[PDB]
């Protein structure tokens, strides 16, 4: 078991897809 967590968010998602998305898209800067 390894938790795919955010280094900004500490949050833990359990799924490497919506972490990918999670981690690409929080380049919403504008
Ligand atoms: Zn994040």
């Amino acid at each position: 078991m390894k938790p795919y967590q955010c280094d900004y968010c500490g949050r833990s998602f359990s799924d490497p897809t919506s972490k990918m998305r999670h981690l690409e898209t929080h380049d919403t800067d504008k």
